[PDB]
């Protein structure tokens, strides 16, 4: 089959090497391929490979793929630091990327091309080297290759292997094999300690390799030299496996196949799946078709229906190595409005496959937990009652009646004997009466009584809508205070402790935030109300609400109109040179400003200018950050892509052209907001 020779010449020394850290959080770019086979997923930051993901979207097993450069005399640039990065995709219709990184000094230019391999795990890259300045043999090119093997970066064994004659950078831990290879080769390879005698340091003291290690485990990193003079343009293949002939040999599927083959059908898978769906007369723009492959692509491909809430680790450069994957979790509420965006691209297999996922969740739970693992496995014990409520409304979207056993009547059961209060409301971090919690419990029993009538279980129908009609009732006098300190004194606040949302209560606000009056506190998520279709967009209680949010939590940036999710929100960088470590300021989230346009399409006013202001939230990638600065409108560190703004994007592109709210549950607008 294979002939591979493992060789241990020279030992690194002086281990394990200093800890690391994750790559920024800010992605230039997101990829798989579009089949559940490739089980290979990429990511994109800083104008180069961050973190990669294997066999599972939850199982980061890479940290960086970088280039450094050197005249082997003086300067060492890197890069992701010291070259201006352009990211531009393949095409409208494919998550494949080019790389164009201009050194800062004009000295070179490399360029990128990267995509996976369609039939097996492998990741490629094609580059190319050119000489702005002087001759390309005044140049010497080195690659670094971090792995950080099963979501951590510390004890990382790293080796070399020869696969029929090929030489390739080997890295394991448990069961995870990782294989770099080149189709030309390396001019010289060396595994080191990081910040020890890694490559990057090998180089900042003799501008050129030293050492040639070939064994070490610990803080690793994989560097190896590229001959140039034997091609300045090459093929870099990193491949996957659970073992070492397993890895090697899928590097040397994927390096037997011709290059533009494979990033042919790359493309054309992806090609594929964009043309299944609507392409609203021909309206369907690039952010469009992008967001619904970045969404197609948060899918594991495992556990089918589990789509994560971002494919980065925020702040990951303050975040230490080991054990992290906090959005690469699955939330009911996110998966719930990713679902209303394939729903709205035409995409219903995605959503029905995200609704199956939720019904196993409650079989095995007998409720939604916080979050869970991809594999369905509870991870947070907070009880938001949103997400009890969400997998309701969506199986009645799906007409997916057949669910009612399994799903619909278990969740409904739940809510009616612990709200309307929620252990926590969307932000997770507060309990009470929420106006945008109680909102979606209100639609949740509507739905779920509609259902139990579908069943003929009427018996459960009437008392789920009696449930309903109560607490839709008594939102206001829970939420609504005519007390408050702000404006006029009449608005929904965040969140009411007491039954009585004009009495004194204080409350702590979540990372450092402060205490404060429950009055003092407005969120725009009580939109949500009116995003249901429990209350009338312009029933004046909602417009009382909107004077004091704009004038308390709206900031109009450069790129358009903003919103905080709440006065003195901490979750965020505490300054524009700080990353945030648990305390400090919570900045625009461009999801709100998509969740106020679809407020404005309810009011039958245009949101054209919310969805202009999405779109330029968006990087150069296309992609959405979950936050923005407010001085320049640009992604702060926050997490990238936020899966649920790309959808919202989505769901508001479409209902600006309908000229209506296309994933409102018209039973319960019929009944509360006709």
């Amino acid at each position: 089959s294979i002939k591979i020779d493992r060789f241990n010449n020279i030992s690194a020394v002086n281990g394990p090497g200093e800890e690391d850290t994750w790559a920024s959080a800010q992605k230039q770019g997101v990829g798989t391929a579009n089949n559940y086979v490739s089980k290979v997923w990429f990511t994109l930051a800083n104008g180069a490979i961050s973190e990669v993901y294997y066999p599972t979207i939850d199982t980061a097993d890479v940290k960086e793929i970088k280039f450094i450069v050197t005249d082997g005399k003086s300067f060492v640039p890197d890069e992701t630091k010291d070259a201006i990065s352009k990211v531009e995709k393949f095409t409208d219709k494919s998550l494949g990327y080019k790389l164009v990184n201009t050194d800062k000094k004009g000295r070179y230019r490399i360029t990128k091309d990267i995509f996976t391999d369609v039939k097996r795990n492998s990741l490629i890259m094609k580059a190319k080297f050119e000489a702005l300045e002087g001759s390309i043999h005044d140049y010497k090119l080195y690659l670094a290759y971090d792995p950080h093997i099963k979501n951590q970066g510390s004890y990382n064994e790293g080796y070399v292997i020869k696969a029929n004659n090929n030489e390739m950078l080997m890295a394991k831990r448990d069961n995870v094999y990782t294989a770099l290879s080149s189709n030309i080769g390396w001019k010289g390879y060396s595994i080191g300690y990081y910040k020890v005698n890694d490559i990057m340091t090998d180089l900042d003291e003799n501008k050129q390799m030293t050492k040639h290690y070939d064994s070490a485990r610990g803080n690793i990193i994989e560097g190896a030299e590229i001959d140039l003079t034997k091609n300045s343009e090459f093929e870099i293949v990193l491949s996957f496996g659970q073992s070492d002939s397993e890895a090697a040999k899928t590097a040397l599927e994927t390096l037997g196949e011709d290059y533009n083959n494979l990033k042919n059908n790359y493309i054309d898978e992806w090609t594929k799946y964009c043309n299944t769906l609507n392409n609203f007369n021909g309206k369907a723009n690039s952010l469009y078709y992008n967001s619904m492959m970045i969404l197609k692509a948060s899918e594991d491909k495992t556990n089918k229906g589990a789509y994560i809430a971002s494919l980065s680790i925020p702040w990951g450069d303050g975040q230490r190595d080991d054990n992290t994957g906090g959005y690469h979790l699955v939330w009911s509420r996110d998966l719930y409005h990713v679902a209303n965006a394939f729903i709205a691209a035409g995409d219903v297999d995605s959503a029905n496959r995200s609704l199956d996922y939720l019904a196993k969740v409650v079989k095995d739970n007998g409720m939604i937990p916080q979050n869970t693992w991809i594999s369905g496995k509870p991870y947070w014990t907070g009880i938001q009652l949103d997400e009890q409520a969400d997998p309701i409304i969506l199986s009645y979207r799906l007409k997916r009646y057949d669910l009612y056993d399994s799903l619909v009547k278990p969740l409904a059961d739940f809510i009616i004997k612990i709200g309307p209060k929620t252990g926590q409301e969307r932000w997770e971090e507060i309990g009470g009466y929420s106006p945008a919690t109680m909102a979606a419990e209100v639609a949740g029993l509507t739905c779920a009584a509609y259902i139990a009538e579908q069943n003929k279980d009427y018996e459960s129908a009437q008392k789920y809508q009696e449930k309903a009609d109560n607490w839709q009732k008594l939102i206001d006098n829970l939420t609504y205070t005519e007390n408050g300190p702000l404006g006029n004194g009449q608005y929904y606040i965040r969140i009411a402790g007491l039954s009585d949302p004009d009495a004194d209560f204080m409350i702590n606000i979540a990372n450092g935030g402060g205490v404060y009056d429950q009055k003092e506190i407005v969120d725009p998520s009580f939109l949500e109300l009116v995003r249901l279709g429990v209350k009338s967009a312009d029933d004046p209680k909602i417009l009382n609400t909107l004077k004091v949010v704009d004038s308390t939590i709206k900031v109009d940036t450069p790129k358009g109109p903003s919103w905080y999710r709440y006065n003195h929100d901490g979750y965020g960088e505490p300054s524009k040179t700080e990353l945030y470590h648990g305390a400090g300021k919570g900045r625009l989230w461009p999801l709100l400003t998509g969740e106020r346009g679809m407020y404005e399409i309810a009011a039958g006013k245009d949101a054209t200018p919310y969805v202009k202001a999405m779109e330029k939230f968006a990087n150069e990638g296309g992609i959405i950050s979950e936050q923005v600065w407010e001085d320049t409108g640009l992604p702060t560190d926050s997490a990238s892509p936020l899966n649920w703004a790309h959808a919202e994007y989505v769901i508001l592109f479409a209902s600006n052209i309908e000229h209506k709210v296309l994933d409102m549950p018209d039973i319960v607008y019929k009944r509360y907001v006709a």
